């Protein structure tokens, strides 16, 4: 009898709790398993490539299927009032009799331009809980509510990695725990409890193809990692934010998506990429900052808002930020 | 009723052919499936190290078991073993197989892709291998250009098996419901040009000046913008290189002055696949496949990929 | 291509304890199915160990569910109480693995559960049962259940480890010419039942087909879907019967009744029988309402 | 760690690789069919096609899919010259130069009226080897060749059981060995080596719903099994010939499909049901007879020929035949 994610969560909540968070995490699990199913057989089911979004991404077929899955299960869960997907312009409101307390923002498939080459991909979600009195009855209401939220209010966050094994990592503000899908029983089993990101590790992750378009201070930082006399650094960039962040959490290191001469506001989205990953990184003992301190302290102005990121081992991030100053 | 790897191979061989190669590819398929099984559940079965090198051992055990019982092999050489192994007499076919049973094994704990690589030579016309001595003598008079088949498997979100027999490259995908590899990527053709480079830039300082120059050009040139990708799994990175185009480099180091990658069971198989897909695959002095094999764990640097991207790279090497 | 799961179905059915309970049951069933499929290679066959493993699974997941106060297994003499801070409202009685001497021959097996609710438990009636269900472990894996508003059947999708709705509103036909009984025991039956069986074979009007897998869950599942009758009659040895009331006959009776069939023992409805003792027994005559009527007509002369 | 596969077992068993390739094609077919059965409920493949085969069976959708599978893989194997399916009127010839030495007759899905109720089903095959200096170039040639064959010429036979586990049992004239599908690796693993059917066991398997239509001697035999003072019998009838025969081989007992007042020639087909099962039962140490002695000694007149069967533990079958001769 191994320990399932569901059991783990039931245990985590107080004696005879509400149960909404358990139902939510069921919906997420089912979605993740559906997506995993589709990815593993995509080649034979004709779902490789692209269709013939609000961020200007041309969509892979698995983006659409992923989004459909997440929405279907989350809305039927009875635990969500609002959902916001990368693949949708607008937020979606759950129907009145079927409306829980959670606002969930998700990237249903991260790295979708990796799938054709069997490089890892993932899903990311951040969960906020509807503020005490308030009631969201429309898209207008929801847009007003998100504007008065911060990453520091996020109650839970997590990602899934679709690779040789299927991982589901999550936090509820009391550390990070990692699970692995047992395909023989379709349950997520606790395999990586109390994930602690090392304080220092000589691994950096960034797209150096963009060297030319970076700020001078960041070119300097990267050059130092390569040219300094003291400590040798190793470079790794899978090109899947989830894949790279997962390696960062387990091995230590740093992961960067810096300011660009094109994307002067950044590549990564705040609500459904950067802030969830920031809560996970912080809870694992790491540091997660953007252009002006903590990602989680940034004010949310709009659903598809962007930010650069510098995430990872506390001291590696400190070194990086020392060049900025 | 989809097209299996097995049926594809049966069709590929001549009318009423011998059958050795079919049996070999069965053994390889079974091995790959056993390894895949173990990787997918490694976390729950204690084979990961959380709190490094058990899957190497299990992989090696699998490949050996199935290949030796296949009756198609005379000699095997694994990355995990110092010496070559001889198949027992009368369980002894015509193939010499050199394999990396698990490539990227320090990736597994982080769920980063890994693979298996194999190169197949066929015992020369008048030769008979009866011992380790014999085998060491035989490999010394072989080249990558004599390789009859090569392939790799990628263990990721899907499980791929890519291979060639000197008539192009074809890619298969494991259907886990029936445990057969299904043709999904027929006639893989690597683009002639594509702006993606793959190398560990952490080692910048230890590279030769010409290669530092090449990398700097990819970043600073006015004409064409390059994207950087380095998974750190040779199979993962090469597979992306074959399908997307680009370049993959493991250049000469100030430490590893002979190179990181092994010739027999990493560089030469991947070279035959890259060449068959329409790409170019070179080391320190031309084609990897034209290099003479001196020793089982011999090494070489590599510059592999899109023919024009490799040409560009080699243009910088001109002193 | 996002199918309807058992979990969603149940969430929709309610206006959370029962949802958590049905999670625990699902996980248990999947664990048991996993073990059965590979039992031959993992040494768990004879040639039962799977009774023990099954029981362990059900207990583990049901107790951690926080929805149970009491559980009773066929494999245990005594009932088990859930710990105080982890104690829901449900009493559950289950046969974690039915037909365990079938496994070595790859004949179907199943799991059966009956759920009562508490508002000491000296007597219950099947008519108070709030839910019941079984799983069938065969070439597909089925999970059939009721909550007093009909019967619905689900099938395990092994690719996602969820039970998918495949057989909604199972209705057992009123009449169907299939009978299920061990005729090896002919000699030990009561005269009226010998007469009934002889009539099924010798009557001029309607031809009957015989099927007996020898797994109660397998045979009852075929009975619900195809129609027919399933009998474990009184024996000259087992004068009180073979099947157990609390964790076999009464759950199956609620399912059969909710599907539109009839489910009786030696003296009327199984569900109306008083429960005196945990491992109490009863004969059964279950199935299509008219086939059971025909059977009972022979008993009454 | 690295278990013994069916493929390895077969490679070991041979001294030419034609039989190995054949058994690959069969394995793949069996795995494809298993795949389909496990998910049939969600893929809409439960029940029947809306519009009967050569023996008058209305077909289940899984009959058609199964038949397609077996044909596809067996023909691409390069080991077959002729194939005969239950689901086809005519035999099929493999294309010239994709043409091996084996004639294979198969029931691609046995018990297809069990699937909707999740009761076990199976596949059955019998393998003959083309006679010395015979050459099959058409359906005419094939029909001529089968007429001069017997079950005693069968080189191999086997079945698959699709249940909670997936079994594949086979013989090549040197006993019976049983395998089990490992779904994690899609290989059949040796689990039941040297299957030996007990000489005596008190279990009988027959559809007693047909009592009224049986011959008097067989009614007498069945009544004896129930009413005799000496030994008590247990009755089991799954209603899937493969399921019931598999239980018979492992537990012992008897399995009967006797002569009927309707089917006076019998229900079971000789080429792809009775004769393969007969070779397996004989190789396991049992006895397998029809209306006039050994099934395997019967002359094959036609592809969809029928026969009754009395199969199982040698002494149980002897007892049965004693009632016929009295
Ligand atoms: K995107
Ligand atoms: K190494
Ligand atoms: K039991
Ligand atoms: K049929
Ligand atoms: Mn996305
Ligand atoms: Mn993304
Ligand atoms: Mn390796
Ligand atoms: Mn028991
Ligand atoms: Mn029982
Ligand atoms: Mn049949």
């Amino acid at each position: 009898t191994p320990t399932t994610l569901t059991q783990y969560i039931i245990k985590s909540q107080p004696p005879h709790s509400r149960g909404d968070f358990t139902l939510l995490m069921m919906a997420i699990q089912t979605s993740v398993k559906v997506i995993e199913k589709n990815i593993r057989r995509a080649g034979m089911k004709g779902m490789l490539g692209y269709i013939a979004n609000a961020t200007g991404d041309h969509q892979a077929k698995l983006d659409v299927i992923s989004n459909i899955a997440f929405k279907a299960y989350l809305l039927s869960s009875t635990s969500v009032c609002v959902l916001g997907s990368e693949e949708e312009e607008q937020m979606i409101i759950a129907e009145s009799g079927r409306r829980g307390d959670y606002l969930i923002f998700f990237d249903p498939l991260d790295g979708s331009s990796n799938i054709d080459a069997n490089v890892s991909v993932g899903s990311i979600w951040g969960v906020w809980r509807l503020p005490k009195d308030t009631t969201i009855n429309s898209v207008e209401d929801a847009n007003a509510v998100i504007r008065m939220l911060k990453g520091t209010d996020m109650v839970s966050a997590g990602y899934a990695v679709y690779g040789s094994a299927t991982n589901l990592v999550l936090t509820s503000g009391h550390g990070v725990d990692g699970f692995t899908l047992d395909p023989n029983i379709g349950e997520f089993i606790l395999t990586h409890p109390h994930i602690s990101i090392p304080k220092k590790r000589s691994i950096y992750s960034v797209n150096e193809g963009n060297y030319g378009k970076w700020e001078p201070w960041f070119k300097e930082y990267i050059d130092y990692l390569k040219m300094n006399k003291t400590t040798r650094y190793s470079a790794r960039y899978i090109g899947s934010m989830v894949g790279d962040i997962h390696r960062t959490l387990l091995y230590g290191g740093i992961f960067c998506y810096p300011k660009d001469a094109n994307q002067v506001e950044g590549k990564l989205r705040l609500l459904y990429e950067a802030a969830p990953m920031a809560m996970i990184v912080e809870q694992a003992g790491g540091k997660a900052v953007g252009s002006n301190g903590r990602i989680l302290e940034q004010s949310i102005t709009r659903l598809h808002q962007r930010t650069p990121v510098y995430f990872g081992s506390r001291q590696e991030v400190d070194l990086c930020m020392a060049f900025r100053d």
